[PDB]
């Protein structure tokens, strides 16, 4: 399970970010020894397009910054109550 | 070099700790797919020994509960300035 164990420090590491209501989706995948992954966030359906733009990018330093065998990763953000 | 990725991750929990100045010592080896590790944290001169005792409890919880695949770990301090 070291992919399961991948995927738990994505979702832990998105989690801590700011404005963040929870993983909604994660998709990863090994390309060679890197990670490359699809991520949805939930976000307060008030917040600006603006703000969920900026928790997503802000999920996207965060998560890179502590997992370092992920090249590529696109986080997106949904409304979640 | 995915043990120098652990070894990171192991120094960079540590160093994240109230009372910790610095990882002098880490020695990380495999126990199969578990790690086993040893390390020495520097601490203020001037906390008491129970003071450092419980830092280097703390290190010990805050390591084990960042990385998963650590089954042994001691922790011990020294002086640092």
């Amino acid at each position: 399970s070291h992919m399961e164990a991948v995927q738990n420090r994505i979702v832990e590491a998105a989690e801590r970010v700011p404005g963040v209501r929870g993983v909604i989706h994660l998709r990863a995948r090994y390309v060679g020894q890197d990670i490359w992954a699809d991520m949805i966030i939930g976000v307060d359906p008030e917040n600006t397009v603006e703000q969920a733009a900026e928790i997503c990018e802000a999920v996207q330093a965060a998560v890179c910054g502590k997992i370092r065998r992920i090249e590529s990763l696109h986080v997106s953000a949904a409304a979640r109550e």
